[PDB]
This record gives C-alpha cells, sequence and structure tokens, in this order.
C-alpha cells in the first residue's frame, strides 16, 4: 500500500493515478476563492468549484489556474495541487511519497520548479517530472519504444500539443492555444452574434458535447441564456448544422496546428508517419468528426485513442509502476 502518485495537471481536468490502485481522482482544475477582509481564502477546489463558474456572488470567484497551458497564478495553482494530493492520501500506506507530474513541452523552468515545490510542500519526498507527450503516447498504447516515429495530437482544454516520438524520446513538439476552450468560446460568440443570446462557459461546453461536430450533417437542442440587448433569460433552438458552423474556425486552427507539425517532420520520420498516421488524444479528440477533418486535410490516417481523457494519467501511471 503506497502513497506514490502520478499527476496529470491539466488545463481543465486534474487526474491522479496512485501506485497499486489506478486512477483515484478526476476533477476540474478549478479553484473558488472567497474575499474575506481584503484577502482571498480557498473556498472550494475541483468539482464544486467548476459548478460555480458563471454563478458566483460578488465576493467570490472561480479560477482555472492552468487555463491557457501556463501557470496563471502560482499560489492558486499550488493550493489546487495540495488539495488534490492531500485528498488521495492513504494513511495506511507508506510515507516518503514519490510523485510524478506530467509536464507539457512548453513549460518553463520557472513553472517546472514551481510544480516541484508545490508537490514538496504537499508532502512529497521526491518529485519527478515526465514529458507529457510521452505520457499521452504511452497511455494511448503507442509502441513508443520502437524506432519508427509516432505522432500524437493531444487536444486539451487550453492547448493542443503535437509531438513526434521515437525510441522512447520526443523529436519534435509544438503547442498552440486552440483546443476545447476555443471551441466553447466559438459557440459563445456564435450564440451572441447569430441568436442574440449570451451563454455561460459551462452551457457552451454542454452544447459542444451534445451537438458539436467538426462537419455539417441535423438534430437540435434547446439552449438557454441571457438576452443580449435587454438582459432577461430566454431560450432558442440550435442545430447540429449551426454547431458545425460555430466550430469551424477553431476546428480549422487545430487542423492547421497539425499541418504545421507535419511540415517540420524530416524525411525518415515523414515516411514513418505517412504509414502509421496520427493518434488523437485529449478530451478534444471526442469532438465528432474531428478525426475525419484531420484525415481529409492531411491525407494521413487518423486514429482516436481509447479513453482520450485518461491517456496521460494512464501513461504516467504505467511509468510509476515501473
Ligand atoms: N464529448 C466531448 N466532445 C467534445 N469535447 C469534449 C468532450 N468531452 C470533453 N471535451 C473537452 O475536452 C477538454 C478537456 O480535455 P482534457 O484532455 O481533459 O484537457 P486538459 O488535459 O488540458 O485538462 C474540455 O474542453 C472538454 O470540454
Ligand atoms: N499539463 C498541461 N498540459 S498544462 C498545465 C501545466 C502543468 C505543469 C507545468 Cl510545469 C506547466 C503547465
Ligand atoms: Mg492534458
Amino acid at each position: 500500500i503506497s502513497n506514490d502518485i502520478a499527476i496529470d495537471l491539466g488545463t481543465a481536468n486534474t487526474l491522479i493515478y496512485q501506485k497499486g490502485k489506478g486512477i483515484v481522482l478526476n476533477e476540474p482544475s478549478v479553484v473558488a476563492l472567497r474575499n474575506v477582509g481584503g484577502r482571498k481564502v480557498v473556498h472550494a477546489v475541483g468539482i464544486e468549484a467548476k459548478q460555480m463558474l458563471g454563478r458566483t456572488p460578488g465576493h467570490m470567484e472561480a479560477i482555472r489556474p492552468m487555463r491557457d497551458g501556463v501557470i496563471a497564478d502560482f499560489e492558486v495553482a499550488e493550493e489546487m495541487i495540495k488539495y488534490f494530493i492531500r485528498k488521495v492520501h492513504n494513511r495506511k500506506g507508506s510515507g516518503n511519497p514519490k510523485v510524478i507530474v506530467c509536464v507539457p513541452s512548453g513549460a518553463t523552468a520557472v513553472e517546472r520548479r514551481a510544480i516541484n515545490d508545490s508537490c514538496l510542500n504537499a508532502g512529497a519526498r521526491r518529485v519527478g517530472l515526465i514529458d507529457e507527450p510521452m505520457a499521452a503516447a504511452i497511455g494511448a498504447g503507442l509502441p513508443i519504444h520502437e524506432p519508427t516515429g509516432s505522432m500524437v495530437v493531444d487536444i486539451g482544454g487550453g492547448t493542443t500539443e503535437v509531438a513526434v516520438l521515437s525510441l522512447s524520446g520526443i523529436v519534435y513538439s509544438r503547442s498552440v492555444r486552440v483546443g476545447g476552450d476555443k471551441m466553447d468560446e466559438a459557440i459563445i460568440s456564435y450564440m451572441r452574434r447569430h441568436h442574440n443570446l449570451l451563454i455561460g462557459e459551462t452551457t457552451a461546453e454542454r452544447i459542444k458535447k451534445e451537438i458539436g461536430t467538426a462537419r455539417a450533417p441535423g438534430l437540435s437542442i434547446d439552449v438557454k441564456g441571457r438576452d443580449l440587448m435587454q438582459g432577461v433569460p430566454r431560450e432558442v433552438r440550435i442545430s447540429e448544422k449551426q454547431a458545425a458552423d460555430a466550430l469551424a474556425e477553431p476546428v480549422g486552427q487545430i487542423v492547421e496546428a497539425v499541418k504545421v507539425a507535419l511540415e517540420a517532420t524530416p524525411p525518415e520520420l515523414a515516411s514513418d508517419i505517412a504509414d502509421k498516421g496520427i493518434m488523437l488524444t485529449g478530451g478534444g479528440a471526442l469532438l465528432r468528426g474531428l478525426d475525419a477533418e484531420i484525415r481529409d486535410h492531411t491525407g494521413l490516417p487518423v486514429t482516436v485513442a481509447d479513453d482520450p481523457l485518461s491517456c496521460v494519467a494512464l501513461g504516467c501511471g504505467k511509468v510509476l509502476e515501473h
């Protein structure tokens, strides 16, 4: 019975894998703060804090401290990490926990140090950082030990991370700020301009899951929100075609991120990727039809990982057990 853990500290979701157990926590990367006096106190972290997005009283706020793939607020990110690490601690298990945290290719020395220290301050005795695209690839079942290159396209909340891997190493990696959040924001902007309806970010994500698609058909759902000009609540019906229209720009920007990475690939790795194609991971990979859009624009096979939301945690989990 161990307290050793591997953490996927995602822009939108945090997962923890505990040695010998598997994934024991999976909660939004959100912290709610309450203004008391002139200071901010931690009010909630995780599932309850996400529920407060768009619903806070004046003296509270809900923050995603990793929202854009960078640490926006070190103290709030460290409180978020300490909360989750503390939450899964098993008093029956051994002390001196070894903690592995996944780190995106773009993370700075400053951010890596800050994650290291947050884990120490949360009780870790030793901290190891592992490259996130290696984690994604492993959890997606890619044979990353083989010499032939693999390309993984990991579409998260605040970023899409693209990497080419070979012989247990990363050869190329690029990050762009397009992913699940820009898809939500596109649906917000669509509803405003086309239906004069102002919607919250949690509603926008729901619309994306229920009817979002990367290609036109279709079916319809009710969407409720705030009237633009006059401010009273009302509702309108929106279709799959309309959702496709709304998502077309951020979908195109993901496709372009994939093309840019491909265009950097040297000849022998290009031959490797032209064979095996591209593996999609992250929750953004669940967008209906995104795989076909990428296939159509690249000419390459596109596969969606099993369980795309958990690939990174599963992969670093495997590393922790070995
Ligand atoms: N069924 C779905 N369709 C489209 N997008 C989805 C779906 N489920 C989750 N997502 C999106 O996936 C993103 C979360 O992906 P995730 O890999 O957890 O990101 P991160 O690792 O940065 O936290 C969010 O934008 C979420 O809305
Ligand atoms: N995990 C992501 N893809 S974004 C958050 C993050 C986590 C760790 C560091 Cl060092 C920087 C950013
Ligand atoms: Mg991620």
